[PDB]
This record gives structure tokens, sequence and C-alpha cells, in this order.
């Protein structure tokens, strides 16, 4: 969430807009010019690339601040989970917020600071089913009704061959294990079902 | 992307002047940061170690790049210049001074990092190739004098499909691989001549 507790201090020099469950809270196209600030709720932000696609960019809580106050490129369109409530903060009422307490310049900062840091420092499953396909038809033993692949690769190799995040191989491959395709332990990768991997490696 | 504030220039008598020849650490992993660095002129690599010891690219800051903290992010960092570069540090204290003569600067600042939590949310390359051809050869090839030979096909089409890697940047990879003496794939064949070299440029 990213939260700004100090900014409840500020609400008054907003303007307070209160949203109610699947309402917008940013239309599509719409032009932000104030930041955000979530002080009870949930809001969901999906981004609108040109083709007309429309991908996650990421949840949002109390006390967490969104919106902007010039153009950025990227298309918005936010929805509230819940009866939220939000206070908008144009540039003049936060000049009027920062001749009051200088500091709330810094809890900005801090705050936009720490966001970059961590998009920043972040910086595709068919990729992780393609590895373990090409392995098992190359390297893989069978043994019984099994294949075995006699190798250590770690959750972490597989991250950088394959150019994924820590987070979603975890998830690939409890996602494996669960439906009987694939097990992947330390010094093995036992392959149940090579029919399946095979056919899900070629979407 | 470098982001670029031109507006900070004229400022830069406020904070504290930086030169940094190439080599040079701009900052030290460990090294506690509490300053905005303003790269006025040159170019910087920033690298971040993370806590498990390994280290990949960051990015890389330029003419009017704003790096740099005032507090703790939890990434550490380790920044070099990769060219003669003059930095301007830019502490709390310097900003307070600045912002109380100028109070423009204030949303020139905060435009800035809208426009790179913009870009950063909005996203979220040979060494994909190099891990794999490591991780290969140390679990599955077999020494051969000073060589590891590896038998399995692999195309370069699904060496692309794997690491996601563009086509053209593989068949540039692997035409290098092979110049440099370091692996040849021949037919199903893989033969690593040099490992240690292929161990340390993954």
């Amino acid at each position: 969430f990213f939260p700004i507790e100090k900014l409840r201090n500020y609400t008054q020099m907003g303007l307070i807009r209160d949203f109610a469950k699947g309402s917008a809270v940013i239309m599509p196209g719409e032009e932000i010019t104030s930041m955000i600030f979530l002080v009870e709720g949930k809001i969901k932000l999906d981004i609108i690339f040109e083709d007309g696609s429309e991908k996650l960019l990421y949840y949002a809580g109390g006390n967490s601040l969104i919106g902007k106050l010039y153009p950025t490129g990227n298309n918005i369109y936010a929805t509230a989970m819940e009866p939220t409530r939000t206070c908008w903060f144009s540039e003049k009422s936060l000049r009027t917020v920062f001749r009051t307490d200088e500091d709330m310049i810094f809890e900005i900062f801090k705050n936009y600071l720490t966001k970059v840091a961590y998009y920043a420092r972040q910086v595709p499953t068919i990729r992780i089913l393609r590895l373990f396909y090409e392995l098992c038809s190359s390297q893989g033993k069978r043994v019984g009704d099994t294949y075995e692949i006699t190798m250590p690769l770690s959750q972490k190799s597989i991250g950088e061959i394959t150019g994924v995040h820590h987070v979603t191989v975890s998830r690939v491959l409890a996602s494996l294990k669960r439906e009987n395709i694939l097990d992947k332990k330390k010094n093995k990768i036992i392959v149940y079902n090579l029919g399946e991997l095979k056919h899900l490696s070629e979407q």
C-alpha cells in the first residue's frame, strides 16, 4: 500500500469524494490532475494499453496515495472494491498543505522514493514450462511411469534463466505440483505427466 | 530513460559539488546515503547487491538524472562513474533552502518521481543464455580433458523460447561464444572449452 499516514492530518485542505462499491474512482481516458489520498477503503487500478487490453497495475488501500498532477501517458481505470472515502489534492491545495507544514514535502518525497525503489528492485510462465519440457525430453530418465531429471535446479536459477520473478516461479511450481504434472525436489525433478507438460509448453 | 530534470541546474550552488573519475565509486555498498545526487555531467551505472550476495544491473543514470536518497529504501546500492562525471549532492537541509527560495522546484522534483513510478509500474538478457548453458554444463556435462561435453540437442529457437531473448540476440551470443573459444554447439553436441570464462560471464 505504501501508506502515508501523516496526510490524514491535512484532508481538510483537499476535497473529500466518496465512492460506492464498484463505482469508478478514475474513468478510462480521464485526465487526472490531483493526487488521490485513500482515507478508507480499497481501490483496484488497471492500466489500459493502446491496443485496448486491460491489465491490473496495483491495488491501493488505507492511507495510500494515488493519482497524479501531470500527464504520464498511462491510461488508468480505477475501481472501488468497497465503500471508499478519498481526498483529492490539487497542486494548489498541496501548496497550502506545504505552507502549513514544510515536513509534508519530505513525507511525500519519501513515499515516492520508496515506491520507485521497490519497482526498480523488481526490475513468461510458458518459458518455465518450455524449460522443463526441454530438460525432460533431453535428460529425463524413465523410472516406472515417471521421468526423472537428475539436476539441482534452484528456484532462483529458473528465474534467472527464464526472466521470471521469484514469486511467479514459486506459483508455477506449486501449480504444477497441485495438478500432478511435475514435482521439483532438491536434487531431482520428477515428471508425472509428460503429455500435459508438453501440451502446456506449446501454448 | 534518464528521466532528466533540467531545472535543478539553476540551484547547484546550494548543494555540494562532487566530481568522479571513470571507475570511481559514487556510492559504496553499505554506505549510508542521505543525499539526492544530481548528475549534471556524465553517466553512472547503478547496480544492486541483494541480501544473497548476488548482483544485477539496476539503472543507468545520465545527464540531468536524479538519483540517491534522503532516507533508507532497502536497496543496497553500488554505483560507479562510467565516464568523467560531475554531480551535485543535495542534503535535506539544502533542499529546504531551495524550496524556500523557489516553491515551484518542489513540484519539479515531484513531477520527476511521478514519471518514474508511471514508468516502472507499467513495466512490472545475454546473461539468461549464459546461465542456461552454465546450469546445463555443471549438471549434465562430462569432463573431456580441458573441456566439457553435453549430449543433447538445443536449437537457437528453443534457447530463445526458454529465455525470452530476441532471436537476433541469441544469434549473436552463440556466434561470439564460438569465436571466443568458450563454447561451440556441434549438431546435437555442446562443447564447453572454457567453463571458467562461462561462469564468470554468467
